[PDB]
């Protein structure tokens, strides 16, 4: 029972012509890094959305109050969230960002551990735009054009999803997550070697002993940021990703991903699971909250 689908625009197209039954809710989940100087909320707002989108804003549907950026909404702020935006639980949800898989996935993926029944990661709404497909250009004044709902997760996924850094560093700590783990970070091969700076001032680099740099954009096309195909495509994919960085991913290990926020960690997971790499999870806390739990100590630098 996958968490989400990624559903192409075509695909997706022809899922809301064909919709009879279920309200197909595309969830616009771009976030942008601030580096970036865009504006997310205004770029939902006001530049073209997947008709009938809601805005998915990665930052608030988060624990706000972690000291980690992007943790995993609790229940309640995922439920108001989802109240607020008015997604009812029937609807397919299409989750897709402007960047290109970049939010898209963590919002596709949360949904998801969420227990929304019906999610979609378009891939992608670059595609999507580039190849024309509906767009409401229409400038909007909220977030959602649906009446607030009443939604409420009946179910999530966090314990199938979410790795917790007491079993992120217990794993690390008992030498164990590489051995148990085909363990990921979709941050960049710098940042994993502690050869880049984290985004973050207060974080240095450096990967958790036991992952592989898996930089989510290695899982990604270069310029359209769709994931590949299900199939030969994701696998040449994730082998190319694989043997470009140097990295095992063992077929009979469960694995984990995690990156800087655990934001581009489900990019990666996605592509995984896309794989068909199965029992991914995604380390939440990511290397930020590694790092700031763990201390300098639980650093690796390079490939150690």
């Amino acid at each position: 029972m996958p968490l989400f689908d990624l559903i192409s625009p075509k695909a997706f197209v022809k899922l809301v012509a064909s919709e009879k039954v279920h309200r197909i809710v595309p969830v616009d989940a771009t976030w942008y890094l601030p580096s970036w100087k865009l504006d997310n909320k205004v770029d939902f707002l006001t530049k073209p959305r997947i008709p009938n989108s809601i805005f998915f804003d990665i930052d608030a549907i988060s624990d706000k109050k972690s000291p980690y950026p992007h943790m995993f909404p609790t229940k309640k702020v995922f439920d108001d969230a989802m109240s607020n935006l008015g997604v009812q639980k029937d609807d397919i949800l299409v989750v897709y960002d402007r960047v290109g898989n970049f939010s898209s996935p963590r919002c596709a993926w949360t949904l998801g551990v969420m227990g929304h029944p019906k999610v979609y990661l378009l891939n992608n709404f670059n595609q999507y735009r580039e190849f024309k497909y509906p767009l409401d250009s229409s400038k909007v004044a909220a977030f959602s054009p649906y009446p607030k709902s009443h939604y409420e997760s009946s179910e999530s996924f966090q314990d199938k999803e979410i790795v917790d850094y007491e079993e992120m560093f217990q794993l690390v700590k008992s030498g164990e997550l590489a051995k148990k783990f085909n363990a990921f970070d979709a941050r960049s091969l710098g940042r994993f070697e502690g050869t880049e700076p984290e985004p973050r001032s207060d974080i240095p680099s450096g990967h958790i002993p036991g992952t592989q740099p898996l930089p989510y954009g290695s899982l990604l096309d270069p310029e359209t940021k769709t994931y590949p195909e299900a199939g030969e495509a994701i696998h040449a994919t994730l082998e190319k990703a694989l043997k470009d960085f140097h990295c095992t991913l063992d077929p009979s290990k469960p694995t984990i991903c995690s990156c800087g926020t655990g934001v581009s960690g489900v990019i990666i997971k996605t592509a995984l699971e896309l794989a068909g790499v199965p029992n991914v999870r995604l380390y939440d806390g990511s290397w930020t909250e590694w790092v700031l739990k763990s201390g300098p100590e639980w650093i690796a630098e390079n490939r150690d």
